């Protein structure tokens, strides 16, 4: 255990032990391998932004995309070379990355201002961030000569076990990872650096199960938690359940949206109403995972016609972005979710993907799990659950733009 779990600024002692690393890590590669690496060091922005939106294509496009091919070889390169021990690393990043839509400093400024200050304090409070695709980091603090692209650098400590690939380009060490989780920004705080102020964000990493594009493996996940699900439901719950699932849902929703249960109250749904709810707290999801959800425009104040509905012109996304971003949202009735991320039949023309990070012992239940019911990958939430919305992206799948909402359950 030659190496410390932060170098710190120590940047000479940083690159020394990374270079002999390199040059060791590089020897347990494959050609396959190696030749992913040299096209990343050629042209990193375009595998980088690959690797970000991959898993939203249909399984078919995924397969037959020529970026897949080098994504999979460089993806089980860095997963090839797990930590022994913790490490700190450091890394610029824009502060839109994180919903702050506005500039700490110019390059010209020197300090930031106390206003700019808890703005951004209040932006990145208390929210995880979901963190995708293939990152340049650095081991020591920068400094004096070093490259500073931004006013904001991330501090953030990664687990044991994390993939690191520690390589040389031209005559520069560096580090490749990849993000598969999200994460907290837990302080931020003032530091100089050559006369100038930087904020310094120390980061943790909140891990959740994330199947992405491998529904396979997802159905298998939830099949092992829930297959007896329905075994434990007493006669009314599961009749109750099977009514939802047979056509039920319908009435039961509507009458949830419309405040039934306060405008119109009709006892027999109420009775449904409360017996599916408990029967998703029977037993709650068994750790943090992340579902997907494309959504409707109804969801969304909108309608397949509305001219804000066009996201293919930015004006669209900004508006779309005022109104949601950093916001609330709450869904009166259950919803449901797709354990995987892949585009499907029938959603193939909604623009809006809910992609939300649900804490362990959060009720809900995976459907596909019951007796007749299978290939469908669902999840059901239970009613009124309310989404805090962190972030939207966009990307554009064929001549459509779609938006990617990173949300967070809080009920
Ligand atoms: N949308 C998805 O990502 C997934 C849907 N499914 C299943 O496939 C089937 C059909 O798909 P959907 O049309 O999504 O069915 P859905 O049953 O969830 O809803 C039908 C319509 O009501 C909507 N709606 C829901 N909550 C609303 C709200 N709070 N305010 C205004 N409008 C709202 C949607 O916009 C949608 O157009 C469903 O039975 C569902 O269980 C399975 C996996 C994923």
């Amino acid at each position: 255990i030659e190496r410390p779990e932060d170098f710190l600024k120590d940047k000479e002692n940083a690159i020394q032990w990374e270079k002999k690393e390199a040059e060791r890590v590089e020897k347990n590669l494959d050609t396959l391998e190696k030749e992913a690496l040299e096209l990343y060091k050629k042209d990193s922005e375009q595998i980088s932004n690959y690797s970000q939106t991959r898993q939203y294509f249909y399984d078919y496009q995924i397969e037959s995309n020529p970026r897949e091919k080098e994504y999979k070889n460089l993806r089980n390169a860095i997963s090839k070379n797990k930590i022994d021990k913790p490490i700190n690393v450091y890394y610029f990043e824009s502060p839109e990355k994180f919903a702050f839509n506005k500039e700490i400093r110019t390059e010209n400024q020197n300090e930031i201002s106390l206003e700019k200050f808890n703005e951004l304090k209040e932006t990145i409070q208390d929210k995880l961030f979901k963190q995708d695709g293939f990152k340049d980091v650095s081991l020591y603090e920068p400094g004096n000569g070093d490259e500073k692209p931004t006013p904001l650098l991330i501090h953030l400590k990664l687990p044991k076990n994390t993939g690191m690939l520690p390589y040389i380009n031209s005559n520069d060490v560096k580090t490749l990872i990849e993000q598969d989780y999200s994460i907290k920004i837990d302080k931020i705080v003032r530091i100089v650096i050559e006369g100038k102020q930087y904020i310094k964000a120390e980061a943790s990493i909140v891990n959740s199960l994330d199947f992405k594009d491998d529904v396979s493996k997802g159905d298998l996940w939830g099949k092992e938690n829930y297959s007896d699900w329905s075994n434990k439901l007493t006669p009314n719950e599961l009749a109750d359940v099977n009514d939802y699932m047979r056509g039920g849902y319908t009435a039961i929703n509507n009458y949830l949206i419309s405040n039934g249960p306060l405008n119109n109250p009709n006892p027999e749904l109420d009775s449904k109403v409360n017996n599916i709810e408990n029967a998703l707290k029977l037993t709650p999801i068994p750790s943090n995972l992340i579902v997907y959800r494309r959504s409707g425009p109804q969801e969304f104040g909108l309608t397949l016609t509305s001219p804000e509905y066009d996201f293919n012109k930015i004006e669209n996304i900004d508006a779309f972005k005022e109104k949601w971003e950093g916001k609330v949202i709450t869904y009166p009735n259950f919803i449901s979710t797709s354990i995987g991320s892949v585009n499907m039949s029938a959603f193939a023309k909604r623009k809006i993907i809910l992609r939300i990070n649900i804490p362990k012992d959060s009720p809900g239940a995976y459907l596909s799990a019951i007796p007749g019911y299978a290939g469908e990958y669902e999840v059901l939430l239970n009613h009124g659950s309310k989404f805090k919305i962190n972030k939207v992206d966009s990307y554009k799948d064929g001549t459509v733009t779609k938006l990617i909402l990173d949300a967070t359950l809080i009920n």
